[PDB]
């Protein structure tokens, strides 16, 4: 029924509980965009989600594969989450291609020249293969976050989590991030992602969950959440950022 | 997290199984479209919604409120969720208006002049203010489908379900009754709706299920399970219908 | 002047050359009828006239509107252009009153109420008026063919182009299309049909145009050119209908 | 008559349109800035005059070119358009005199030595004649921007375009690049300048454009626009900032 599903998410950080008792059901070919204010545990959340963070109270299930279970390789299904971070996504002492082949080639045992060709293919769906063989260090920040996207890609996850990819570029390179994205979610991909910029959310998005404190405070489709909020703290969230 | 929350759903005929285990999960707000070959047990399935039909095993749970639960309970359940069938929804010796406050003033135990108010305001939503005083013998199939959501709704409920709502019409009285169902899509209501109307399902729906013999045998946004389904019993069921 | 002004058009596809130098000089109000045998370049030649297509050489004015020109405005060309197709013509997730309506509110910036009366206008004149509310897979092929005339009407053009319109249709339906086109043809517009109809050729054609391997072999009065076609290459095209 | 000529272009994202129908009319040698809260559309709108956006509605004609014109015709008003960012304009990995004669090497096949004169004689006229070999790395952020211009300059276009080009500077270094910025306006350049360098705007501006959520709210002489404000959107923007 969904590609995600977490109950009672809880989450701390010493004596700071971040996350309070989430509850998330994404289905799969869903768009799902997070928005609310920061401290909130956004970040958190992928990261739970990315299993780059262990949880305290829940359950967490991707893909049918219960996270505390027996049976269950984590390491496996950390291949099939793909994620996107705010920044440093490449290995510096790397080229664009070989940043894109080093987990497949290693992961996935593909032969070198199965996944150069998958690289390749993700490279110019981003629109950068003429960038295969150039360093991150010579990459305008919006190129590198293509690349980025790409890298992940090219483990072929069943997942792509997005924590604010956009948030540090100047405007002009906003956009091509955004557009991959959109053509990303055309195809189908399960996607989670934190953002800041509503148009964004508004025409990709399937659902929105406002996160504040811990809380899943409200939950729906972007257009009713975003011009017919329910909850006070909802249209204040949305007002004052406006 | 579900208004609509269906688990292992099994509804047997002695010998006969209708439904053979579905799970479902349908949020607030959401629209879902149900297609399927005849004798899949959509039709059950949306009474056993309604607590119409009782089922063998598995569970059902209508917004937070459990199909098993004491029967008091279960009364909020009947209020909650309206229902429209494919014709025989007025009472043929009943006006239009008293057709539609009926239930209300009887079990909602609302007052004469509130139940009328808000019937009149309903007629004013579907388009008939003017056929308040007339009987169903003087109204078009069109025209009485429009009354008979107009009497579904004024119980005030959280979900309104449709089998096969429009099917018994003329195609030339088919869009009138689909223009209303997608205005109360737009405003927000949970609505399940076995239809053949696969124009309708691309514009209004959330999600499509595809049912096959008592299982639900794909799920998916309606571009996605209409252009590009995955499994092979919904691509046969298809190819008859485009 | 001229409504359509081809000079010298080339047109490929990689290394496969489908037009190789079509001249054609339509008048205002003049219906233009092609044929020739298949892979002659009778599609492509109507996409590059719709602007579907680039052309590598000659010249295309519409109008006296140059399309290689500096300061035209390809989009403004390509309003004053309809299209109708073989076969999909309609968004399959709109009713047929706002498929119709749909460019002329977003283009030519009508208010919803001036777009929809002449919507109506329309689909009375292709005598479809009762199903404005219905969607496109209630259809037939004869009516959703109208409906798709209608809806390119609907933008107004100066030049209507159909690409074989009754040729998927079962011969129940071709006779309520071509009566359409009768009708269309009666009232001035500038028409270029691609068609295998010779009647209709005979009767509304004004020219008839005989393309061959992407050439012009003949052009001539329907009369002159079915009766007494003075190319060989005409003569054994059109013994073969036979 | 206008070497710039904008007619109600609107720009959406979604539901989110940025520009709201735009209307404006430069006439060849004009410097007019772009003033106006974040989020009004000010980047958005130059990036469609350089062909680095597409707009939805409207129309664009530069230097008699129309932006809905064939290609080939494209790539002489992307030669002709020169734009200035706020930070990014330079390849850090090659020298200043290669950064000015790459576009002109490559774009309007100069040969290199006319290139490099002409990229020595622009780096005259920035004042860094002396830096023809350095690297980027090696220029404060003001003789950077000031490089940036030269090698805008070096496509020897018709217009130039300029995106809040001091604004990531120190303030020491704002004025050694409006300087240059003056020289230019000085010498006839049609110049579009979204800044919020006020003082500059009355010295070498023509017209200032007032934008707000997507309009041209108001627009004048800077004196006149700046201290004497017509309209209430425009007053409370400059409280902000006088
Ligand atoms: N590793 C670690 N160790 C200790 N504390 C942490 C850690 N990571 C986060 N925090 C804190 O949790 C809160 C939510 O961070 P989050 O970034 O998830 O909030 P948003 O994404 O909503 S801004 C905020 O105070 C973060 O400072
Ligand atoms: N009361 C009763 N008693 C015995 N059998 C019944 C009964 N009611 C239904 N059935 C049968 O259930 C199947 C699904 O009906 P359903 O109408 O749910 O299929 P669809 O809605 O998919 S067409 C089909 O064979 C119906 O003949
Ligand atoms: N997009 C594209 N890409 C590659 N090739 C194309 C394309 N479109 C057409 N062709 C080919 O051009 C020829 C004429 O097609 P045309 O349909 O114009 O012939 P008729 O209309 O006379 S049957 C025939 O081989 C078509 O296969
Ligand atoms: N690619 C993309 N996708 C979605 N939304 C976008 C995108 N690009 C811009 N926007 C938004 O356009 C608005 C104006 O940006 P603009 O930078 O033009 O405002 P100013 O220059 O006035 S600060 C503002 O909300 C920007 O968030």
């Amino acid at each position: 029924l969904q590609m995600i599903d977490v109950h009672q998410l809880k989450k701390s950080f010493g004596s700071l509980e971040v996350l309070k008792g989430i509850n998330v059901h994404i289905r799969e070919g869903e768009v799902v965009v997070v928005i609310g204010p920061s401290g909130s545990g956004k970040s958190t959340f992928l990261r739970c989600l990315n299993l780059l963070e262990d949880f305290d109270e829940g359950e967490i299930i991707i893909d049918g594969i219960n996270l505390k279970a027996k049976d269950t390789n984590l390491n496996k299904v950390r291949e099939e989450v793909g994620m996107v971070f705010q920044r440093f996504n490449l290995f510096p002492h790397m080229t664009v291609l070989n940043n894109i082949t080093l987990a497949p080639m290693k992961v996935r045992k593909w032969p070198r020249e199965k996944a150069e060709a998958k690289a390749m293919e993700l490279l110019d769906k981003v629109g950068l293969k003429d960038k295969a063989h150039a360093y991150p260090d010579s990459l305008s920040g919006g190129q590198a976050q293509r690349v980025a996207i790409a890298r992940a890609l090219a483990m072929e996850p069943k997942i792509m989590l997005f924590d604010e990819p956009t948030s540090a570029l100047d405007p002009e390179m906003v956009g091509e991030v955004l557009s991959v994205m959109k053509q990303l979610a055309n195809e189908g991909m399960t996607m989670v992602v934190v953002t800041h910029e509503m148009g964004f959310a508004r025409e990709v998005g399937d659902r929105v969950l406002f996160m504040d404190g811990g809380y899943i405070i409200e939950e729906g489709k972007p257009e009713d959440l975003f011009d017919r909020p329910q909850h006070e703290r909802t249209k204040a969230f949305l007002s004052k950022v406006f």
